[PDB]
């Protein structure tokens, strides 16, 4: 699809067996959700931008679908205020910005 | 132009008469840049970050070139961690998403 900017690029996602809202965020390195469990391994992280740094749960090799696109990569989980679908999974998808 | 994601998407700024660094955020609703002297009076705005909220200074229609396209719009300065073009210009110079 080709989605304008007028608003917040939302879009459903799958990830964990359960379905979300997400921001498609280009200024995003990372991918950030909202507190939920995932399964494996983790490793605590600091992230931050304007207003502050918060604390994320690092998960690798999470498995996410989005618009019907598959992408497998790290996902940070934690308190953001909405989710995001940063840039590590954003390439996977073939995601560019065009104009 | 067409930008994958697998770096930042930095571009080329000119405001001020001045060449800057800036990212391209389809993330953030605004365009906010590091503390520089703008013409005219300002108003207050509140944005929210990752971390929390700030105030920042909104100047209006100010002109602002971004990669070499030319837009006049609303740019917030403030502590921000990078100069950061938001979905407000993004959309005037005719920037989508596509995958
Ligand atoms: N209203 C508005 O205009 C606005 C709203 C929010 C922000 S924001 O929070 O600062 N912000 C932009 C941002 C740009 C660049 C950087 C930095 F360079 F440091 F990495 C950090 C942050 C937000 C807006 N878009 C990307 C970023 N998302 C939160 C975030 C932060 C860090 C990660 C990480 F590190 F995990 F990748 C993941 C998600 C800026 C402007
Ligand atoms: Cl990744
Ligand atoms: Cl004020
Ligand atoms: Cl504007």
């Amino acid at each position: 699809p080709q989605i304008t900017l007028w608003k917040r690029p939302l879009v459903t996602i799958k990830i964990g067996g359960q379905l979300k809202e997400a921001l498609l965020d280009t200024g995003a390195d990372d991918t950030v959700i909202e507190e939920m469990s995932l399964p494996g391994r983790w490793k605590p992280k600091m992230i931050g931008g304007i207003g502050g740094f918060i604390k994320v749960r690092q998960y690798d090799q999470i498995i996410i679908e989005i618009c019907g696109h598959k992408a497998i990569g790290t996902v940070l989980v934690g308190p953001t205020p909405v989710n995001i679908i940063g840039r590590n999974l954003l390439t996977q998808i073939g995601c560019t910005l065009n104009f």
